[PDB]
């Protein structure tokens, strides 16, 4: 549910990468994070789970491909006990 980003930088990574685009789709973020940081697919798949569990990045399922919107920009990574 909504939980305010209780963020790794790892996963600030991948915030990072995404607030660059408009929002991104799962190949092209997979593509992006494996180039930037040579983790396994699964990795970007946990980040993004993460994310979108604690309603940081709400998505839309394109078809085949899920293109991540980001609910949170203004609270740039603030760990509150929230």
């Amino acid at each position: 549910m909504k939980k305010i980003p209780q963020i790794s930088d790892a996963e600030l990574e991948v915030m990072k990468v995404i607030w660059k685009h408009s929002s991104i789709n799962t190949n092209e973020v997979i593509k992006e994070l494996s180039k930037t940081s040579t983790w396994s697919p699964k990795t970007i798949q946990t980040m993004l789970l993460r994310l979108i569990k604690k309603g940081a990045l709400n998505h839309h399922k394109e078809g085949r491909v899920f293109v991540y919107t980001p609910n949170i920009d203004e609270s740039d990574y603030i760990e509150v006990k929230s």
